[PDB]
């Protein structure tokens, strides 16, 4: 029974993870009207208010209007740099003269819990844009594991000490209801996201 | 000099960071902020002076926005199935079409062929490219999102060649510093020179 739903997600989730999961679902159920888009948190919330999307994946809880925030799992953060010293990295050991300031508030807030970095020359509000600067040796960053895995060779990806994490949320309007097929997708999405993150977290 | 440049996702995957890198190695006297957004959002943030510059594939003259035509971006057909070689728009399997939503890319495609409603709609370039990589469907996309995400045998020229225009947007009532305008000139030159070289390869 053909159901129509729109999923919006953060850019770091749209690079590979969400397309992979949507693919696995699309193959075992083709009669669908599936719309996917990647947006920043603020846009995701407004498009949810305006019923332009039905589901949003963020790293921030929200309780405005009728939006229900469901905690799916915890996303590990990693230090990324074009340097060939391997092993974990303490946040206090990071060279602040090469720091690229992130734009993800949750990422920033989590980093600010352990260290506040001063104003710098490069500020990058989109994960894959920051990763390209790291790839070219321009600077270093702390990012989610997904944007690091997708864009960087493993020699550039380092665990942080102490471990750092941020929460992954599925946002959904309460009063806007979903079809039976759509709720099946939501369950599948949440289980897959939790299982993948369960593994990744154990690897770190 | 502090300025914020917004750009489309396909331009942020590698092109704009490369050019910003080459500029920021030769000029450290600057506070550069970079973000990737959809056209709609880029325009609003430009209206509200939240960003100073936007790279789009669409002219805009609403409000105070001035559009500068930089270059033409070649469009390509992407599909892991279709064997290597150029592809006519009429020969496209519309059963496996991934709709790019509603933007300038779609309008440009609609000028030559209208594709019916389909099961997969993907409003973000790199998300569509991942579906192509997994064999799920095919698309027409800009060369940058195809080069960055796909191996070359998945990237096909279109017949007849299709292109879409690249624009730098700027508010008219927005004065920018000397260093910032130097970056703008460098950015426009590099974007044209790179596109000139890509277009000759196609
Ligand atoms: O805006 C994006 O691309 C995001 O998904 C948030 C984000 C995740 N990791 C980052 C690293 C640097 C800047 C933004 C992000
Ligand atoms: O850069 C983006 O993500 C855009 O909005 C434009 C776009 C370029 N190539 C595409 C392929 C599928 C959907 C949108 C685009
Ligand atoms: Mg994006």
């Amino acid at each position: 029974p053909r159901a129509k739903f729109t999923l919006g997600c953060l850019p770091c989730l749209g690079l590979s993870l969400v397309p992979e999961i949507a693919t696995d679902f699309y193959q075992q159920n083709s009669n669908l009207v599936m719309t996917l888009t990647a947006e920043h948190t603020e846009t995701l919330v407004k498009k949810l208010d305006l019923r332009e999307i039905d589901l949003a994946l963020t790293m921030q809880p929200v309780q405005q209007g009728d939006i229900m925030a469901t905690l799916i799992a915890e996303v590990p953060l990693v230090y990324v740099d074009k340097d060939y010293r391997q092993g974990a990295v303490e946040i206090d050991s990071i060279d602040q003269q090469r720091w690229i300031s992130p734009g993800l508030d949750s990422l920033s807030t989590a980093i600010a819990a352990h260290r506040v970095f001063p104003a710098t020359g490069l500020n990058v509000e989109t994960c894959y844009m920051a990763m390209e600067f790291v790839k070219r040796g321009v600077g270093c960053c702390i990012t989610d594991i997904f944007s690091a895995r997708h864009s960087l060779t493993p020699e550039m990806i380092h665990q942080i000490s102490p471990p750092m994490k941020i929460d992954l949320y599925l946002l959904r309007r309460a009063d806007a209801s979903l079809s039976p097929v759509t709720q099946k997708f939501v369950d599948f999405l949440c289980k897959r996201l939790r299982n993948e993150l369960r593994e990744i977290n154990l690897e770190l």
